[PDB]
């Protein structure tokens, strides 16, 4: 049978069959529960919403994420939102499908250890198998060398790869992502006069900093040219008809990738972050490496993003170092692309983690089946 | 059995049948006593009257109304309307049915307690419901979302309502209604020399205001045309035959709702406090609001007053907000027809307050089981 | 037993049992006293005389009315006239029947107090009531709902009453009446040059007034016709044979109902002051009670006086109300019908008072148990 | 020019010339015409008097007062009434004076704008100003906080007034005064046999009022004492020597301002309106008005009126709140007291309406410039 | 010359000299203007009131706070508010003396300008300075150490510092106070038919907040206390004298601080915000803030509200850690006195922005020299 692939990201879940070239449901990795008084009745309506109707009623509903950081922390939640992807959105029994699934590196091995036995004992699959989320972008790049920088909302991390040998001691991780800068923003919104406090509220600002935020090359010099003029200013309009007006926010946003500490991190940036991982690596791939930094993840979806992290790591790498980055589109996308490949190779079906081994070795057979 | 629905408004007694399409028994919530001296014995006249037997005695009665601002004062006098509706309108009796009874919100417990307790022991109802108007009133739009402006005489309340879910923190009430209008209409027909100053001359102060009063679109417009023409003046019969002339009385007397200030409230008008009950509401839902504007009650059959709210709370609104007011016909018995779709709902034959739950927990009951 | 009924008025005594539908008993309420010297012995002849023997032999009498203006002002002749009603023309001894009395509204309460004592102490009756005269007049039309004016002589009085309820305030009385009309007849006689001045002459001119006068429908075309024509005039022959011819008389004495000035009296007219009883009542019941304007009284006997009555309360009320004037005949007698109803009334039979209640509380009772 | 002031009440004309102390002309607002044929040729008498020409000879005339329940019926009378106080009372030109009217609030506005007519155009004043009487008589009190009871005859009012603001929603009107409780007395002195019906006999039954008739401190207890004993009663000698004994009723015509019920009048009584005044208004200022209740008119003059107004405002309002009845003497003046403060009062100079302003906006003005 | 320090709060002002150890001003940040019809002419009243005038007067007035949520909203009412400050309570001349002014955390920045704008401009400060009231109340505390939990009205915010270093990313503001408290009882006391609507009797409702209301240890414990027994209830007298009886309601009010779903807000409680803010920094840092929870502002003053916030914070925290709640008296003016203390330092005399460098750099300093 065809395999299922869920790339089951901190904020969406991006889900298809292997061999497609795009997931066919996509949809926010969120359950939301009504916190209002309910006063009618023979309406039928629900006490939990997952996913887009979340998005739809949010206005009513609290809206939680049972994903946090890359790192699973509500299993029923989580639950709720495998079994929409399986059949709801994919309209599939899971029972025949192998499912490929993903996280982050330096995780926690017991939230692989139960996402094992969630999919083996509740769901019922044939087959299962756990792939790192940059290892699959890198075989969507159709590379086999590069260092590859994933952020979506949660987690960023650094994972380099030469000639298929992943590097793991220079693997860096790093727990600022979409979500802390959609907080940041909310926060730093404050300046101007407008409060967002509520979940909804949050994917309200989420909404605007997909829309309208971008990544300044000289951040001084964009500071200065914001301050001379409106040039730089944006005009949103909320769901209620309200206007708002975002001026040096949008690009203070993402700078925060760069520079952490606008939310109080000690962490070097992103490009300093790239940059050690590639030194902590063997000299003779530090070359090839320079030359095929992959970006991958919705928050490398910033205009300018590659521009400033070519910049960066041309100021931090040696001269004459030939630096590229290589931010292709869909690379939204590209992490489940990889799975799809992956997961539809002739030579992967041997990878596979079967009920079998399941039923012999426990949840434990992850650690030793799964990179 | 079928269940009773009885809208115990402050005004008129709407009753009847659920599954009726109309109340059968509407009258005045009103009892009457003699002020004069009887002189002719052998005639069987009577001590009390009530309903329309008051209105065609009433020139020899005293009235009172026993509910006032939507808060039963006189329960004796309550309990003989309700003797009445049961008895001699409906002619049923009421042990063998559930009986749905509704009230405004932000009313005293108190009020719904006894309702309880003399509907159960006096009455000695099977099952009992106390349902909140404007709920009813969006049954009978056939909504599940809007926020409901309803107003008869004495109270005058907003309840926005999303996805059949309440938001009680939003809900407004304003103490000023028909009655407010009628006493209002009653001041200043003193300007012209018509002095209306008896019970029985509030009533026909009510009948003149029903007839000939109207919501101006611009009321400084039309102020300059009364000023400047008759042609707004109209003409209405007294019952002793002297005719009256109003001019811009006819439409100052509604202008109260607008500008409480005209009768000494501090209150904001009525398109005000629904345009603020929106705000209140989570931005999300504002819009579907908006749209949603559902008029109830008597004081909303005023001509042009749809026209005039929608004019203000345009005004009030961002633009491109599509403001849309939903004034049926018959929203006079809107919360009737509500209540007898709502005890008519199968999934609501659980609901009941039970006369074994009574003589269980005692008239603590209702606010555990009634919204 | 079965009960007396007196109508005790200031001209006749209208005298009956209960039940019976006309009175048995009518003579003029009139004591007579010789005058001239008494020359023939063994003749029998009396020192007083009292009703119809007080006319036959009125030449030889003074009379003396000692009721006037609807009130008692001599007792010893009042004990005297009531002696007689008893025992010479009902021939009925009183302490066996209860007595039904009545008298005029807003009198002096001395006069009923007096009128207790004396039944009760003098006649000793065994039950005793005092009714006011417009009520039974309403009883003996039937009806419940009506504005009664009655005028006998002495006193004229409108009483509306609606559904059996009077409205005492608006109770309006007029001490003008037969009486006064007879001596203005007297007076305008003298312009023909008859001269009557004897309380005998003012008894043959009170039988001219009820034989030839009329009430003029325009008082102004008819004087202009009896100034053009002798189509008018009337003859009518004194008890000497002597003929006298009268004209404009005829219809110039009732006139004084509608034009008090005649006689000085500042007072307004009987149709004026029906109408500013009627509009002291509440809006409500004047619609009704235009329609049951009630005649009663042999002032009311008057040809054409319910037209000319109908005709002046058109003038004054509004256009559309439908004045209707109720004269019917044997008006004379509707105040004791209406006592023989009400005294044969199962229900009245409570409220006599009874000598018990007398030896208890004094004649201070009437104002306890009586309207 | 020193300004004029005339409280030209309904019963009593006040005029006078503002700074003064008292007015100098007190008269009553009457006109009478002669009702009888006048004989002698040569004696000069008029067709019309006015004012105590028309007391003095009443006997002769017919009394008509053109103004009731405060709104003038009778305009050629009220222009006569003004011109006697213009030319022969005050002795003045009133082109050369600016004129104070004043008059009862919730008056019809056709009256206040016939009364700056005829001002300026017959009168030809060249300034005037129409002020609300209770007004004045808080002027007079040299107060600026207090609800005013103002009861002269004709109409009885309460104003709410706090720190100079006045509260026009809570101010009272009830068209229940002194002619209505001399009317009254005149009824009920024919339960005594004493018979008046003429105006000049309106006039004597007003003088037995103001004399003898007193406000019982507990109505039932002196009816009680009445019962018992003679010690209640008091003779007071009639025109023509004839003298009447007057007994409780003495005190049950001024309880008809307490107990409104006795003429038939549905109204609150004059302790309830003040205490309902009070009430309607803000919940701060009850207390200041509590203790500033200001008595005004002549109907307040009555001997214990403030000690019963005192103990039944004391029975309705909250324990430890502080009644207290201001009744100063001369209270019958301090309308027109307090109009000659006004008038004579700096700030005020500016108030006037001009003969400029009426020459420009016509009669209308009042409505813009006075309160 | 000495430093003013104006701790301009929502509800209330605190004003005072620098070096006393208590402000000499406190008064409402209230102002008030009458909503009634002016009467009476030469009394000198104002179209405008602020503070205690405004207070005393309040139930003529109409009552608007210029600051809500910490945020000026009304810029010409608060120019008014900071001229009474200065000249009527202070009696100083603002040219002469430093100014001192606070502002909440997270607070629009054009606010602050304006601010500083104000103050350079219309009072002509020389030298001026913004400081964070939970730093001033820290200050006040005589600490360098702790997390200050500041709650006034308006604004509730926690401010967590180690060592005199601040951790802006950890601080936290939830826009749930004392006003919300307030509306809410206003909401809630409806339930025992206590009507509280104008903005006088929020004040009213407010005093009764103060002085009744109290912090549940165990809420549900004290609700099922409260249903068991009147051992609760207390009672409380209006101004009018009327007396109200309020139960659960006490601590009803106050639990929306730590339940804000009571008022719909989705926020987490005060106490899960404390906790949440320590968790946000350095996990070196934790223990010292657990031990130095400093409360400040008006509405930290419930009794039981300490206890309270201990139980929960111990709750949430690791056992071991020392949880101490520093909740001292006169916390209601800590924050002024902190600013004292700051503006009386010897080493602050140069953080002031001067006039100088407002004339060079304009508003904007602000934001470059103060926190
Ligand atoms: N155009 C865009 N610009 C900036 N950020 C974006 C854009 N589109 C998506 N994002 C961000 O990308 C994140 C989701 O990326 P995704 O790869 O789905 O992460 P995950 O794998 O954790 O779900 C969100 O936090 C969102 O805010
Ligand atoms: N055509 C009309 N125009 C204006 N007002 C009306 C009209 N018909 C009824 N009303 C008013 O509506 C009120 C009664 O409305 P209703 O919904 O019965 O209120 P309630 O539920 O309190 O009884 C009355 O006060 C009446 O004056
Ligand atoms: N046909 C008539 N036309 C005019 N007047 C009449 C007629 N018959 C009787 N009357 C008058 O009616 C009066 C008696 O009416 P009555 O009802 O007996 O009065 P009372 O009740 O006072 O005795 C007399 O004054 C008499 O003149
Ligand atoms: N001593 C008194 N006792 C009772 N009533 C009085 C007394 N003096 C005057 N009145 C009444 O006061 C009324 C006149 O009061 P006034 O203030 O002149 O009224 P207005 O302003 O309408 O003329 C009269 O109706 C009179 O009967
Ligand atoms: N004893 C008390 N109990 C409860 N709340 C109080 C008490 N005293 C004052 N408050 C509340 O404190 C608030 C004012 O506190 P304050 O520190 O002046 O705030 P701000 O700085 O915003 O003016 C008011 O909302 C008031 O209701
Ligand atoms: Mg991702
Ligand atoms: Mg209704
Ligand atoms: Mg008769
Ligand atoms: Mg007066
Ligand atoms: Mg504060």
């Amino acid at each position: 049978t065809t395999a299922l692939v869920c790339d089951n990201g901190s904020g969406l879940v991006k889900a298809g069959f292997a061999g497609d070239d795009a997931p066919r449901a996509v949809f926010p990795s969120i359950v939301g529960r009504p916190r209002h008084q309910g006063v009618m009745v023979g309406m039928g309506q629900k006490d939990s919403y997952v996913g887009d109707e979340a998005q739809s009623k949010r206005g009513i509903l609290t809206l939680k994420y049972p994903i946090e950081h890359g790192i699973i922390t509500n299993w029923d939640d989580m639950e709720k939102i495998w079994h929409h992807t399986f059949y709801n959105e994919l309209r599939v029994a899971p029972e025949e499908h192998p499912t490929l699934l993903t996280e982050a590196p330096l995780n926690p091995k017991a939230n692989r250890e139960k996402m094992t036995q969630i999919m083996f004992e509740t769901f019922n699959v044939p087959a299962m198998y756990v792939a790192i989320q940059a290892v699959l972008s890198l075989y969507a790049s159709g590379r086999t060398t590069g260092i590859v920088l994933d952020s979506g909302d949660g987690v960023t991390h650094n994972v380099p790869i030469y000639e298929g040998y992943a590097l793991p001691h220079a693997i860096m991780r790093l727990d600022l992502a979409g979500r802390d800068l959609t907080d940041y923003l909310m926060k730093i919104l404050t300046e101007r006069g407008y409060s967002f406090v509520t979940t909804a509220e949050r994917e309200i600002v989420r909404d605007i900093k997909e829309k309208l935020c971008y990544v300044a090359l000289d951040f001084e010099n964009e500071m200065a040219t914001a301050a001379s003029s409106s040039s730089l200013e944006k005009s949103y309009e909320l769901p209620d008809g309200q206007v708002i007006t975002i001026g040096n926010e949008r690009f203070r946003c993402p700078e925060t990738l760069f520079q952490p500490s606008f939310i109080g991190m000690e962490s070097a940036g992103i490009h300093e972050t790239t940059y050690n991982s590639i030194m902590k690596c063997d000299i003779d791939i530090r070359k090839d490496l320079y030359a095929n930094n992959v970006m991958s993840g919705g928050t490398t979806m910033y205009p300018g993003i590659a521009d400033r992290m070519q910049k960066e790591i041309t100021a931090l790498a040696p001269s004459t170092m030939k630096i590229k980055i290589i931010a292709p589109p869909e690379r939204k996308y590209s992490v489940w692309i990889g799975g799809s490949i992956l997961a539809s190779l002739s030579t992967f079906q041997q990878m596979w983690i079967t009920k079998q081994e399941y039923d012999e070795a426990g949840p434990s057979i992850v650690h030793r089946k799964c990179f």
